[PDB]
């Protein structure tokens, strides 16, 4: 009865000059926005990513998160998630489902677009800067219990299930163009984006005021360690453990204003954070690959 799925303003800098894509479908001849059903397995980002390549031919870049959508279609309600995504490369080629793609200003583009709830979505983009930068702030897999691991619970490592949220989290993060790596001092944080390390080809940063006992001792050393990486150019991946990761980025939100739509702290969600000349304008929560 519902249907998950998801998509994105794909945008490009004409020149930053915005402009965003906006599709044709023959089969019922109107104007909307690049999005798809979830494949089985697939979170809403990565098929967000799959679905702008399907439907414009262009690699992109999520960004900020837009809101999520829901209207009824004949097999009952339609329940999208959208993303700003900032085309990368690619070209646009005709495809079973898309005829025609314009590349249009913000106010073009509001006139073109005919549903209701896709105007809604770009008025979303435009509130709020789209040429962001992203801090990707992961809480580490699933590692077992502390009361049952004899050795230094540092050493601790991840357990199947939390190797595979592992494995399951470079997609996602290369949805959002993570490009450097930094990880708690624990095993179980540096396990986690392990896997995203071999896929960059790029080393993992030890953190050690990161950790859940040195947070606790000094919040104050661990807040200005996250401005400094999140100052550095790229987009950089934090992988850090359940005790810390609340505190930091109700701190950071409180601070820049920024009220989060989702929140949770599972093990291997991730919090990504839009900021755009220094200022958070973003803060959205990702549920675990694994779980709804
Ligand atoms: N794309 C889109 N379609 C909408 C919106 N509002 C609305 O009533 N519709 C209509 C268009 C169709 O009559 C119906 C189903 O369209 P759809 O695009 O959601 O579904 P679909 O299965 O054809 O396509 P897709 O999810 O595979 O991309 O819903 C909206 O905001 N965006
Ligand atoms: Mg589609």
């Amino acid at each position: 009865h519902t249907v998950r799925a998801a998509g994105a303003v794909l945008w490009r800098d004409a020149s930053a000059t915005v402009e965003v894509a906006v599709i044709h479908r023959p089969r019922y001849d109107d104007w909307s926005l690049p999005k798809g059903k979830l494949d089985q397995g697939e979170t809403e980002p990565v098929a967000a990513a799959r679905e702008i390549h399907e439907e414009t031919g262009h690699t992109a870049v999520l960004g900020r998160r837009l809101g999520r959508v829901t209207y009824p279609i004949p097999q009952g309600t339609k329940r999208v998630w959208y993303w700003a995504a900032k085309s990368t490369g690619g070209d646009f080629s005709p495809n079973d489902e898309v005829d025609k793609l314009v590349w249009l200003p913000v106010d073009a583009a509001m006139d073109q677009l005919q549903y209701p709830d896709d105007r809604k979505v770009l008025r979303r983009f435009v509130k709020r800067p789209v040429d962001t930068k992203t801090v990707l702030v992961v809480r580490h897999g699933t590692a077992g219990r502390r009361s049952r691991y004899k050795g230094d619970d540092r050493k601790r490592p991840l357990d199947k299930r939390g190797r595979a949220q592992a494995e399951a989290l470079v997609a996602q993060l290369m949805a959002f163009g993570a490009t450097t790596l930094y990880a708690a001092d624990r095993v179980r944080c540096h396990q986690t984006i392990e896997p995203l390390a071999q896929e960059l080809d790029q080393l993992i940063h030890n953190e050690p005021l990161l950790t859940e006992e040195a947070y606790a001792a000094d919040h104050k050393a661990a807040r200005k360690r996250l401005l400094e990486i999140a100052g550095r150019p790229g987009n950089p991946v934090i992988c850090t453990q359940g005790k810390v990761i609340p505190g930091l980025i109700e701190w950071w939100c409180e601070r820049a204003k920024v009220r989060p739509e989702t929140t949770g702290n599972r093990k291997g969600s991730t919090w990504v954070l839009s900021l755009s000349d220094g200022e958070l304008v973003g803060a959205d929560y990702l549920s675990p690959p694994d779980e709804k």
